[PDB]
This record gives C-alpha cells, sequence and structure tokens, in this order.
C-alpha cells in the first residue's frame, strides 16, 4: 500500500519486544519498506486461502497474542533478507529485492509452515507439537531459503536432490540463526517445538541420529513417504555441513572445521554457480569442492576439509 514509513513495538511468540517496520496509510501495515520492495505480512485468519489480507493494526502497537506469530514472521524476513544481503550480496530471493510475502495464522492448529512457490506461510502449531512456527527464526529463514533455492539451483522436491535442498534451508536457517546471535544452536526448530519439552528440537545439525535422521550415506532412507524423505535424508548433508564449520570425527573420519563464515561461502556458491535442479549427494560433494577450491585454492584448508567431512558421512 502507499503511505509513510513507520515504526511499531510489539511482542512475539516467545513474549520478547521488538521494533516492526510497518507503513501508515489510515491504519498501521505490516509493510517494511526498508528493505527492498518491502516485506508484507498477512493475515490467513485460520483459514487456507491466500495470501489473506495485509496485517492492518488501529495504533502501531502489536502486544497482543495474535499479534505475536505475525510481528516474529515480519520480524525474522527482515533480519533473513539482511543476512542473505550483506553476507552474499543477494538482494531477496530473487536476487531483484522481489517483495517477500508471509501469512500466518494458517489453518487450525498447523503443525507446519511452507513455501508455496510465491510466498511463506505459517501455522500456529496446535500447542503440543508446535506454537506458532514464526516464533523461530531458524524457521523463518529455512522457509525464505526455499525461494532462495527454487530461484537458483532448482532443486527438485524428492529423493536426493530433495534431501539437499532440505539441508540447504536448514543450513541457511542455522546460518541466519547464528547472524541474529540470540541462543544461536546447530538444531532446528527448538524454539518452537513441543512447548511441553524441554532441550529437544524438530532435527539436529550436529548429531542428526538423535532425531532418528541418518548421519551417514549408507543409513539412508530409500522408501516413498515425505517425497523419499527430504527431512530425513537431509540429515546426510546436515551433518557434513556441521562437520565442515565445526569439525569432529565421525565414523573414524577427522574434519578439521573451517568456520561458519566459510562454510556459508561454499554452501552459497554450491547453490548458486553449481547446483542443477537433479543434482545428487554426489553431484552436490563435487559442487562444495569446486567452491571451495574457487574461493580459497586447490590446495587449501577449506577445500580439504570438504572433502573429510563428505568422507565421514560416506558420500563420494
Ligand atoms: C517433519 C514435519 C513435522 C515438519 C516438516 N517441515 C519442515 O521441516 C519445515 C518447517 C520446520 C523448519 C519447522 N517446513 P518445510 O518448508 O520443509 C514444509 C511441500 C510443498 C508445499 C507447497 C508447494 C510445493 C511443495
Ligand atoms: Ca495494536
Ligand atoms: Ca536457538
Ligand atoms: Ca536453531
Ligand atoms: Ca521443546
Ligand atoms: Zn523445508
Amino acid at each position: 500500500i502507499t503511505g509513510t514509513s513507520t515504526v511499531g513495538v510489539g511482542r512475539g511468540v516467545l513474549g520478547d519486544q521488538k521494533n516492526i517496520n510497518t507503513t501508515y496509510s489510515t491504519y498501521y501495515y505490516l509493510q517494511d519498506n526498508t528493505r527492498g520492495n518491502g516485506i508484507f505480512t498477512y493475515d490467513a485468519k485460520y483459514r487456507t486461502t491466500l495470501p489473506g489480507s495485509l496485517w492492518a493494526d488501529a495504533d502501531n502497537q502489536f502486544f497482543a497474542s495474535y499479534d505475536a506469530p505475525a510481528v516474529d514472521a515480519h520480524y525474522y524476513a527482515g533480519v533473513t533478507y539482511d543476512y542473505y544481503k550483506n553476507v552474499h550480496n543477494r538482494l531477496s530471493y530473487d536476487g531483484n529485492n522481489a517483495a517477500i510475502r508471509s501469512s500466518v495464522h494458517y489453518s487450525q492448529g498447523y503443525n507446519n509452515a511452507f513455501w508455496n512457490g510465491s510466498q511463506m506461510v505459517y501455522g500456529d502449531g496446535d500447542g503440543q507439537t508446535f506454537i506458532p512456527l514464526s516464533g523461530g527464526i531458524d524457521v523463518v529463514a529455512h522457509e525464505l531459503t526455499h525461494a532462495v533455492t527454487d530461484y537458483t539451483a532448482g532443486l527438485i522436491y524428492q529423493n536426493e536432490s530433495g534431501a539437499i535442498n532440505e539441508a540447504i534451508s536448514d543450513i541457511f536457517g542455522t546460518l541466519v540463526e547464528f547472524y541474529a546471535n540470540k541462543n544461536p544452536d546447530w538444531e532446528i526448530g527448538e524454539d518452537v517445538y513441543t512447548p511441553g519439552i524441554s532441550g529437544d528440537s524438530l532435527r539436529s545439525m550436529s548429531d542428526p541420529a538423535k532425531y532418528g535422521d541418518p548421519d551417514h550415506y549408507s543409513k539412508r532412507y530409500t522408501g516413498t513417504q515425505d517425497n523419499g524423505g527430504v527431512h530425513i535424508n537431509s540429515g546426510i548433508i546436515n551433518k557434513a555441513a556441521y562437520l565442515i564449520s565445526q569439525g569432529g570425527t565421525h565414523y573414524g573420519v577427522s574434519v578439521v572445521g573451517i568456520g561458519r563464515d566459510k562454510l556459508g561461502k561454499i554452501f552459497y556458491r554450491a547453490l548458486t554457480q553449481y547446483l542443477t535442479p537433479t543434482s545428487n549427494f554426489s553431484q552436490l560433494r563435487a559442487a562444495a569442492v569446486q567452491s571451495a577450491t574457487d574461493l580459497y585454492g586447490s590446495t587449501s584448508q577449506e577445500v580439504a576439509s570438504v572433502k573429510q567431512a563428505f568422507d565421514a558421512v560416506g558420500v563420494k
């Protein structure tokens, strides 16, 4: 909407106060004009028709319980935009400052979030498995990263390419979480998963097997559930990424860690220059090795560590 840029204040899903960029024209709308061609947050009003209505508020204060998922979807989309721009020189998901749209309060008791081809969509959860999913910065960045993938490598959402697609979203979700630097970790969704259980998460990158996800290619799922296991086999790539960054010895194979920033550079380059819609795990290894070679040189520690990490998870 046409209006003037304003700054509202509210509380997110976890009860934390934050400022949000809004737009005033009769109402205050969740429309942030400070980033690209805008970040827009919508109310789906417990229904499934998308996007719903652009979020309107009378007073620019967002402290109602109903407001909390919108506050976080809007704010964390901004953080994710900043990460891609500041760290990777990428302007929004398409590289040309496409408007970023999110809807919250999608459906009833909805234990998921997704990119629908055009926008992000967040359930409120059922209060048992999830609380509103936009409360997790890693979740928001995971979803926006699906848009980045779709505009770049275009990894098909099934089997190995789909597991890479998933891992890319978990990797960048985590890197954005570290970028914001509030309780960062290598777990996925911990802030919004199972409010009645402390210390758990939906997935772990550092130890995927703690939730039954494979941490080695020999343990990959080959059935048809979950689009051929895209949220399961992602553990193999998540583990490799964790090892590249943090190091470790895994099934007897030692990896020298090179840190988060270099992990991000290597995987961003692989995603945007080398991966294709049909890339499999072996092709990801080759793309990561080539990316590290481009950035750091063939004889570099970074290249050696990429090879060690893929060796450790059984991907040649
Ligand atoms: Ca208000
Ligand atoms: Ca965390
Ligand atoms: Ca996390
Ligand atoms: Ca929990
Ligand atoms: Zn995903």
